[PDB]
């Protein structure tokens, strides 16, 4: 097929964009928010797809963020590997490999999202990465 | 088609469960044994594939582990990377980026798993990722 | 389908040569000139896809290096973790986590690579994994 458009919510109602084609048993899932572009001949923006403190479950343990989310399909993915940049509330900011899963709690998708520590309390992690996930349904 | 189930089985006699779709020239292969949950609706646990020194091939150069496999499937993969923890013989442990390829030598398949150096004799690999190869056949 | 091959072309003509199957909406490459090999029983050699400098545009902002390419398929996909060596002028070398994406800019093919600070000018990036992008199309 071609390829449908969708969308996660978040708790406070930020919207997460993707597009997919479902194959059964495939589904593969790209994020369309942040698809980073060339501006000009020879500068790359990369995009961000920010979340904010308020977007995780509390209480956080072992560099685990979870992002509760209303909506979209519905799969236990594989984990991708993505660019973070962890911005904590003093406004310093660290840059990370990070490695994100879609899973289902209670018939609700969660964003699995894992990193390194940080020195301090995290206002927002940016996914700065284009992710897409390819998945086995059943 | 539908997912299919198969399994590799280590020098040590360990099994790692996979399901695989075959859509020639594509073959997509997911490693099931540890698909991570979250058990409550705050506490999402990892679960890991772990490998002993003697799931190995000796001589290691390079932070390469090799590990040889019987049966499954015989594919040339793409690298994925991981979430790794190498426990050293000290049980001291590191948390890294691993990078993961399936090849095939003397027609067995082949794990191979790189990663950085540590300050000693590893006793143990975590893959604490759910692995998914895409690959193309011929 | 089965598998086609095809190349792209840096602007000092290296060749890079991938493998593709297009499925439309569904796109799926690998680069084939650096599949890794146990060249015996007990030895893995990676293979590099190797840039130089003048295969990149200049100036290079934030560790993004940008690689405009001819020929190929076009696509803007999403991000792939690399493992990278970077070699500065004075043959000191790194290695890395590198981000690469394919993206489009003035109907050409650029290859997007990503990475971290290193003390010095870059003389060369080795892209050390074998390399698949899963592609939506449209």
């Amino acid at each position: 097929g071609r390829a449908t458009n969708g969308q996660f919510v978040t708790k406070t109602a930020k919207v997460l964009r993707y597009k997919f084609v479902r194959w059964d048993a495939l589904l593969i899932i790209q994020f369309i928010d942040n698809i980073g572009v060339m501006e000009n001949p020879t500068f790359y923006r990369n995009k961000s797809i920010e979340l904010r403190s308020a977007d995780f479950l509390s209480p956080m343990l072992n560099n685990t963020y979870i992002v509760p989310l209303n909506g979209g399909v519905r799969v236990e993915s594989p984990t991708i590997p993505v660019q973070l940049e962890v911005i904590l509330e003093n406004n310093s900011s660290f840059i990370q490999v990070g490695f994100v899963r879609l899973t289902v709690k209670n018939g609700n998708p969660h964003m699995i999202i894992q990193c390194n520590p940080v020195p301090g309390n995290i206002k927002m992690i940016k996914i700065k990465s284009v992710m897409l996930f390819t998945c086995l349904i059943g």
